[PDB]
């Protein structure tokens, strides 16, 4: 099938792509604050153990997320939705960054400084993002299938 | 016309609805895992006043994702998505009433059995559920929209 199909696919997966990447940075987060929680109770017998393998499961879906992102980046974006896809950039960088940072934290038994991180914010912030990016594509999408601005062209260094 | 786009739009904002419920779920899941975090900080430290507040950060979190819920269910399946969004109710049901009796254990400082209770095998279970409708929908969705329509109707009720 027809051209404004693959771009119109192409919106679609690129949303998916996002979609996962959230849910997996999500649940990074209960993988870590389930980690948190281990860490601050009476230690071995209980956990000791749990908690290594609870940040293993943060580790697991945050290289997830991040593949995730990895296949958003590798669909071109349509010329239209390049700028908010950079705002998507700049906030997951930061709450990426905000997820390894924690992983760090909790191995080395550093409560403190987990819990001493604005993490909220910068996963609120992404949160936002996507929520934003999620408005341009689906008023572009709109346009494209209605035939009210196909565009029709992935962005291109030509 | 376009029939055929009240019907591909649909598909397209029930799938939204849904993500937006398990975003909502797990952000749910991690607002308690912060209020059960800070239960264990306790007595003076300044982090562990929160606990209540997350709490109900919690709460609203939990709501809101109900109301998502409730606005999928206000969308007419087609006869081909009947069978996942039966799945997806189920696996919904199961995992919200897990995150109600979180709250309420949280709701008295219940940390033990608030560990006790068997909360991740919901977790992923709604997760499987979601990715099986996701698929489901992606491929009926492009079915669809490449024709021939004609033709999808909704479901009927007697």
């Amino acid at each position: 099938s027809q051209k404004s199909f693959v771009v119109s696919n192409q919106l679609r997966e690129q949303q998916g792509e996002l979609t996962s990447t959230w849910d997996l940075m999500l649940q990074t987060r209960i993988n870590l604050s389930r980690s948190a929680v281990r860490m601050m109770m009476d230690s071995s017998n209980q956990q000791s153990n749990a908690k290594v393998e609870l940040l293993d499961s943060a580790r697991k879906t945050l290289a997830q997320a991040a593949t995730h992102y990895k296949k958003f980046k590798s669909m071109a974006p349509l010329p239209e939705m390049v700028a908010t896809s950079r705002n998507i950039d700049e906030k997951y960088k930061n709450y990426y960054t905000a997820l390894t940072e924690l992983i760090d934290y909790l191995d080395y038994g550093n409560t403190g400084a987990y819990f001493a991180q604005p993490t909220q914010g910068m996963q609120n912030a992404m949160g936002e993002a996507f929520a934003q990016y999620a408005l341009s594509s689906e008023k572009l999408y709109r346009d494209i299938v209605t035939d009210n601005a196909d565009d029709y062209r992935f962005a291109q260094w030509q």
